[PDB]
């Protein structure tokens, strides 16, 4: 399983991809650096989660991405279009 | 928002996106009548949901549809490739 988020930007970039993940861990209160395999895929930013002693799961993440999805289209000036898990 | 569940059949059948939201319903208590504003769009299907008794989210649906896929799929011969939350 991996997590993403489907932006509007075509394609998105690694850097706009990385500070999204900055600012959700931020909400998660983890290191940024607990997400790992991380790619952008035209405009879908991917990731996975790092082992972690919280027990943060994907499904974790993606709800909170939801919960802030406001904070996160405002400080990244994108568009966020889908938040889920992919097999 | 609306919820979504994308599989490996395209175009995917209005009668087989419901039974996977019966089977869905099932798996979280819930009367399949409470799912709304369906869809089939590609191979994608999409809803929302209404007040129930169980007071359920989107998150909370979709998070459950990507735990029972296994579940999903051997009832309907799909394959669920990923469940999420889209604007
Ligand atoms: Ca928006």
């Amino acid at each position: 399983e991996y997590g993403y988020i489907v932006t509007d930007q075509k394609p998105l970039s690694l850097a706009a991809g990385v500070k999204l993940l900055e600012i959700l861990a931020e909400h998660v209160h983890m290191s940024s650096g607990s997400f790992i395999n991380i790619a952008v895929v035209g405009p879908a930013l991917t990731f996975r989660i790092r082992h972690n002693e919280q027990n943060l799961s994907l499904a974790d993440v993606t709800q909170q991405a939801g919960l802030v999805k406001s904070e996160l289209e405002a400080q990244t000036g994108l568009q966020i279009l889908q938040t889920g898990v992919g097999q």
